[PDB]
């Protein structure tokens, strides 16, 4: 994959009905880990707005382990695996991403879980800039924002010239 | 202002409001256009989600030569505009943004109208790059992406360090 987009466990319907479209528009392969917050529906999605060749290559994965183990990446600290967290380090721009690399996100009302975030590397947590006492953003927006900052660092590979 | 960010007639609620979110969080001003799609009531915005201050400092315009005579741009070719358009040039990153631009959207099921667009410069039409055969994206992650690509270049002024 040229950028694999991974939510844990998202919770807001129209939030992962962006993030499809997303990822259909910028060539990124999309990884959902449930339980998902929503009903999932192949009729919904259509209702949604979305092309069944939006949605049919998700890749589905029963818990976090089932990803890991699906993708190679090792439990112990998953490589290349880059995971969203207002308590991150780098900014999400100043990590220099690569083909293939994992963006991992949690949900809308709670982030990742501390057994995640707690066995990665601070350099391999993102944080997307805020000013002081700022709000949740909203998961489709941060997750577009850094899709297309690592798809710009790529030079935008399989964009319409 | 460090941004502006300049929506044209919005038509779907929620994008507006992520937006509103979006430039509290990173400290744009936000300017709508009149007419909206959706009814303006600060008790639907505080039911949203938004605080009063996010949305309190809004500048709102009765239609776009208002937005122009507000500040004092000029109306034959207004100076620092930048206008998403998928039939731009440049990719939005690949302007060079400086601070008090003004980032100019279109509503969700439209774009923007002739009149705006062909009074601007080729340089001043940005398009977020998509694959071939692409759809349309959420107006709110486009904001998202343009404004914070806009923001890193500028080195996130006003961020929290």
């Amino acid at each position: 994959a040229m950028l694999n987009i991974v939510l844990f466990e998202p919770e807001i319907p129209p939030n992962t009905g962006n993030i499809i479209r997303l990822c259909a528009n910028t060539g990124c392969q999309l990884h959902l880990i449930k339980p998902l917050g929503f009903t999932w529906d192949d009729k919904r999605l259509r209702r949604a707005g979305l092309d069944y060749h939006e949605f049919a290559d998700i890749k589905h994965h029963h818990d976090y382990q089932a990803f890991l183990d699906s993708e190679k990446l090792d439990s112990t600290q998953p490589a290349r695996l880059f995971a969203l967290t207002t308590k991150g380090t780098p900014a999400h721009s100043a990590v220099s991403y690569q083909a293939n690399d994992y963006l991992l996100f949690g949900p809308e009302t709670r982030g990742l879980p501390a057994y995640i975030l707690d066995a990665l590397p601070a350099q391999q947590k993102i944080r997307i800039p805020m000013q002081a006492d700022s709000r949740s953003m909203n998961l489709s927006n941060a997750v577009s924002v850094v899709v297309y900052e690592a798809w710009r660092q790529l030079g935008y590979p399989g964009a319409l010239l």
